């Protein structure tokens, strides 16, 4: 009705200089472990490989990783999660030559180095405890 379906699946093509921009609001903030998850898949089904998972545990930390043939690789984390309950955020994932740069409301919180070329990404999925207003792939 007023927001996009969650979970949300968007076919994409990424190249160096692309930015994936996600606008949404954390909801259900009264539950014990509210989350946001963004997955960059290499094909259209959810069994396919994941070049980059960005999984926020709101108020706690972010965990990032990559999945190949069902197997998760080296996990990376940061406790810098500057989201606000019930306030709209702008989540920007910039595709650089060497990494995905993740900004929350204009502020860099992490850089995840590519394990496979970002041109291999075919779908972005957004899931868990957000209301989703828009997803864009810019440039």
């Amino acid at each position: 009705m007023s927001s996009l379906p969650v979970p949300y699946k968007l076919p994409v093509s990424l190249s160096v200089g692309s930015c994936v921009i996600i606008k949404g609001t954390p909801i259900h903030s009264f539950i014990n472990d509210p989350q946001l998850q963004v997955d960059f898949y290499t094909d259209m089904d959810e069994d396919s490989d994941i070049a980059f998972r960005f999984r926020v545990h709101f108020g706690n930390h972010v965990v990032m990783n990559r999945r190949e043939f069902g197997i998760w690789m080296l996990e990376e984390t940061t406790d810098y999660v500057p989201f606000e309950d019930g306030k709209q955020f702008e989540l920007c994932i910039y595709v650089h030559y060497n990494e995905y740069e993740i900004k929350v409301n204009g502020i860099r919180i992490y850089g995840f180095v590519h394990r496979i070329p970002p041109s291999f990404v075919k779908m972005v999925q957004v899931s868990r405890d957000i209301s989703l207003t828009s997803v864009s792939v810019s440039n």
